[PDB]
């Protein structure tokens, strides 16, 4: 079968073939785009594309996008080593019509890469589509024009409790570019638990979402109102390691090629055997992140994007002192991801020993309260009457130890124990409260 990086460029090369222009993947951090913490979509660096403020010399383009979603809009870091398909780190495989075609090529575009005996030629009858549930065109796009069988088209509608809140309906931000969305599913198979789109068991693992399709139609403003975009346009975004898996005949994401082999360099430098362990997985997640978000130009620190950046690290080396590393093994990963990721890394690779001295430097610094914040934990938790960690616990790891409140949980939940966020927050801001009184004016 094709290795992920294989797979990358076949993508690409199918889009350039179809008269698209290929271009590089942008940084995980922008510039010029105050509402975005880290790049988490392949068409941020088109936004003002879709919103007509800017023209590009191509009217079609297809990018390989390296994306963080760990924060803001999009954060999938709780799912982490919990699902077979959620990263922090990921690249998303996208074609983008800028007012040039719309609906039927792009749905056209997509069934034929996944599908065509020339191309990825994926088993049509295991696939399975959603479409908006207003979205009545995209219905018969499917049905009539490819001819998906009824029973696999399936309507969402405003599933998550609010107006345009959908799985269904895409949004960059609270505010920017959005629209109604198609998405295409691969079934896995029956020894994976869960059901299709819509189903009670929809969140399981078994039906994949491999691709999803954005028409975009509106600039959502602060208020919530839609504000339509001058050109109808179209974003799609396919997870790599999503698709990689499917094409490698694996039903995990850290079963393809790439995680394979980072999964081996992380049990050799912590120490562990046991390659099923979920802490392997979580780790070989959390490089990717760490290692390129330095590349990219973020500092460990306590606000902002360096706080984020410095919550996953941290989180790392605490899943690698549970799998027993006995010496400083954070920074040891970066040379064998930048093996693994080939011309996608190219960045990293560039920049290798100032990732590698910044991992270093902060996992030592973190070692420094690491073991002694655990064993408080321990202490308390061993103590603990109930199913929930006390808010003043969980913040004088954080004050005393500098234990990021969602390190403290994830500890926490490995033993089905829960964290009292709002106590967290109450002593938080009794601090504040106390500072605030003593620097006066
Ligand atoms: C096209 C659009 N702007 C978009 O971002 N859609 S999307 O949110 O669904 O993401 C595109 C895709 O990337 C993959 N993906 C999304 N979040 C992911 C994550 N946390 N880890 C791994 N893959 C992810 C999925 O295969 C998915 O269909």
């Amino acid at each position: 079968s094709k290795s992920t990086a294989e797979i990358r460029q076949a993508f690409l090369d199918f889009f350039h073939s179809k008269g698209h222009q290929v271009v590089a993947s942008s940084s995980l951090v922008p510039h010029n785009d105050p509402t975005l913490l880290f790049t988490n979509a392949g068409m941020n660096q088109f936004k003002d594309v879709f919103l007509g403020l800017d023209k590009r010399n191509y009217s079609r383009a297809t990018t390989s996008q390296r994306c963080v979603r760990a924060g803001g809009k999009h954060n999938d870091l709780e799912n982490v080593g919990y699902t077979a398909r959620h990263h922090t780190f990921f690249e998303m495989l996208g074609n983008f019509s800028f007012g040039d075609y719309f609906k039927l090529d792009a749905i056209l575009f997509a069934w034929l890469l996944l599908t065509s005996e020339k191309w990825f030629a994926l088993p049509k009858e295991r696939l399975w589509v959603t479409v908006y549930e207003s979205d009545d065109e995209a219905y018969e796009i499917w049905e009539k024009e490819v001819g998906i069988p009824r029973e696999r088209i399936i309507r969402i509608g405003d599933n998550k409790g609010a107006p345009y809140a959908s799985d269904n309906f895409w949004q960059m931000g609270d505010t920017g570019p959005c629209g109604p969305c198609t998405e295409i599913f691969y079934d896995h198979g029956d020894h994976i638990w869960g059901g299709p789109p819509g189903s009670p068991e929809e969140d399981g693992d078994r039906y994949i979402e491999i691709w999803n399709i954005v028409f975009m139609q509106f600039n959502r403003q602060a208020d919530g109102t839609m504000e339509p975009l001058p050109k109808p346009s179209v974003d799609t975004g396919m997870g790599l390691e999503r698709i990689a898996a499917v094409l490698q005949h694996v039903n995990s994401n850290y079963d393809i090629d790439l995680f394979r082999t980072l999964i081996q360099a992380v049990a050799k430098v912590t120490g562990a055997t046991d390659l099923s362990n979920k802490s392997l997985r979580v780790i070989a997640d959390h490089i990717r992140s760490c290692a390129f978000l330095i590349a990219d130009g973020v500092m460990p620190s306590n606000e902002n994007r360096g706080y984020v950046l410095r919550r996953i690290i941290r989180r790392a080396v605490r899943h690698g002192n549970m799998l027993g590393a006995k010496e400083t093994f954070f920074y040891k990963l970066v040379g064998p991801l930048i093996d693994v990721m080939g011309s996608a890394g190219e960045d990293l690779k560039r920049q290798q020993a100032q990732v590698e001295q910044v991992l270093k430097t902060e996992e030592e610094q973190f070692a420094r309260t690491l073991e002694r914040g655990l064993a408080l934990l321990d202490e308390e938790l061993a103590k603990l009457s109930g199913d929930t960690l006390d808010g003043e616990t969980a913040f004088r790891l954080y004050d005393t130890y500098g234990f990021p409140v969602d390190l403290t949980a994830d500890v926490c939940r490995e033993r089905n124990i829960k964290v009292d966020e709002a106590g967290f927050e109450a002593a938080m801001e009794e601090q504040r409260r106390r500072a605030r009184e003593a620097s006066g004016f």
